[PDB]
DNA sequence: GCGATCGC
DNA sequence: GCGATCGC
């Protein structure tokens, strides 16, 4: 029950990580893609302003081996 | 341009 | 196959 905000295409966002689908890092920018209502939403955010829940599903991507 | 994806 | 995007 934690929400993301970002920034975009000029608007402000907000999405419950519980709808993320993919957490990746480039450089220090968090991006994402969520579910859009049946489609692929996507957004980033400085790490500066991930909610620690966001971080914590990044490190879980980034541990990663499949 | 990185990572990754959408929309061409 | 690359531009726009996001933050840097």
């Amino acid at each position: 029950m934690v929400k993301v905000k970002f920034k975009y295409k000029g608007e402000e966002k907000e999405v419950d990580t519980s709808k993320i689908k993919k957490v990746w890092r480039a450089g220090k920018m968090v991006s994402f893609t969520y579910d859009d209502n049946g489609k692929t939403g996507r957004g980033a955010v400085s790490e500066k302003d991930a909610p620690k829940e966001l971080l914590d599903m990044l490190a879980r991507a980034e541990r990663e081996k499949k």
